[PDB]
């Protein structure tokens, strides 16, 4: 579970990169 | 778990455009 959890923290800032 | 996390990723796309 907790790299599953990583993995879509990792995908978390990528909308957070393509906003800028 | 696949589709909880996909129903999470749903919810997360979610708060990106409502911040826009």
């Amino acid at each position: 579970l907790q790299l599953e959890l990583d993995s879509f923290k990792e995908e978390l800032d990528k909308y957070f990169k393509n906003h800028t």
